[PDB]
């Protein structure tokens, strides 16, 4: 068996290689990369997501969040408080600002260190889940605008034909803005394209250990659990690296930098940080080894985890039991 121990992998495709995103993923795979839950892959020389970044002061974060924390230093939850709409000029300038911009630091290992230590004393504003994209129309290659979507895939491989949509969004972050547990919507895959600014660090549960994880923040986040079968789903719930050790929980940590795709794999849960300003692209993809995920994962329905129009469909053909019962 390919990467038994479950490192995250880091691929260098050719400019050859980068022309069938699909085969690529499947490659990936092959070697083992999805036991991980987490990849990074590094675009060739020769690619580029668009020209430069000169012009983008203008796009409107409508909904900006303030990430408010509760609890301890190492098990949290946070939640948003919503703040009037600011262009990403303001944004960035914001982030930059002697309240909210990166401290000093020796390291990457120094500012997690920080991040770890400090995160909950303070309350970063995210913009996130912002509809759009910022890759070139003219950009041929990983352009997350452009991929297969999940409901032709679904198509291809179960023969039913769905309604429903999927199209990427962006992510404006700033020093100490937190993304929480979480696998995807239906345990899909997802790619995430760090376009500029400083990095993110991402830590991931292998998906065979998947449930270890979930034991254990039944355990740290008990009310949340009695509320809710799925409350990861929420998004709220935060464990630091040292508290899933203490528990013996298997994860690994990477980080992303500027020009840099990391793929999560079905059900791997993953966390993470943005180390100062920087801007993301993400979405959501399906590959055939998909399917047997999606119809396994598990689903909030206490009202709480917000899910996408495009959803309904996935959960209606592939469980219609749960399906059925949501209804009644
Ligand atoms: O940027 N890419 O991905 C490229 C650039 C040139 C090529 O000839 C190619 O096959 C891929
Ligand atoms: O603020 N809360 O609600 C919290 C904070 C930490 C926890 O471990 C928890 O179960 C709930
Ligand atoms: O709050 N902490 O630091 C904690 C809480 C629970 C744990 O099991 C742990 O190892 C650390
Ligand atoms: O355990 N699961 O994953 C289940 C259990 C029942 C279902 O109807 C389902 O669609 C998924
Ligand atoms: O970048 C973020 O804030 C969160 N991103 C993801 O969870 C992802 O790409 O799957
Ligand atoms: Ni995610
Ligand atoms: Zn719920």
């Amino acid at each position: 068996a390919q990467n038994p121990n479950c490192n995250i992998m880091i691929f260098h495709p050719t400019k050859e290689e980068f022309n069938d995103f699909d085969k690529y993923i499947a490659y990936m795979e092959s070697q083992g990369a999805h036991r991980a839950g987490l990849a990074k892959i590094i675009p060739p020389k020769e690619w580029k997501a668009r020209e430069t970044y000169d012009n983008i002061s203008e796009i409107l974060i409508a909904t900006p969040l303030q990430q408010v924390a509760s609890g301890r230093a190492g098990v949290f939850t946070q939640y948003h408080k919503k703040k009037k709409a600011m262009t990403v000029g303001e944004y960035r300038h914001l982030a930059n600002s002697k309240k909210y911009q990166t401290p000093p630091h020796q390291n990457f290992e120094d500012l997690e260190r920080k991040y770890w230590k400090n995160r909950i004393y303070n309350s970063p504003i995210y913009g996130a889940d912002i509809s759009g994209s910022l890759f070139d129309e003219n950009t041929k290659q990983w352009n997350l605008g452009h991929l297969g979507t999940i409901q032709d895939l679904l198509e291809k491989e179960c023969g039913v034909v769905i309604e429903g949509v999927n199209t990427p969004y962006l992510y404006f972050g700033m020093w100490k803005t937190t993304f929480a547990w979480h696998t995807e919507d239906m345990d899909l895959y997802s790619i995430n394209y760090l376009h500029l600014g400083e990095p993110k660090t991402w830590y991931v549960v292998p998906p065979e250990h998947g449930q270890r994880l979930e034991r254990l923040a039944r355990e740290l986040f008990p009310g949340s659990s009695r509320g809710c079968g799925a409350f990861l789903r929420h998004k709220v719930a935060l464990i630091s690296p040292t508290v899933l050790k203490e528990n013996g929980i298997p994860f690994n940590r990477i980080t992303q930098e500027a020009g840099e795709f990391m793929v999560t794999f079905p059900y791997g849960y993953h966390a993470g940080f943005n180390h100062g300003f920087n801007c993301a692209e993400a979405i959501n993809f399906a590959t055939p080894r998909w399917i047997d995920y999606g119809k396994m994962a598990s689903q909030c329905s206490c009202g709480e985890a917000r899910v996408t129009f495009s959803m309904d469909a996935f959960v209606r053909i592939l469980q219609p039991e749960r399906y059925d019962l949501w209804k009644r």
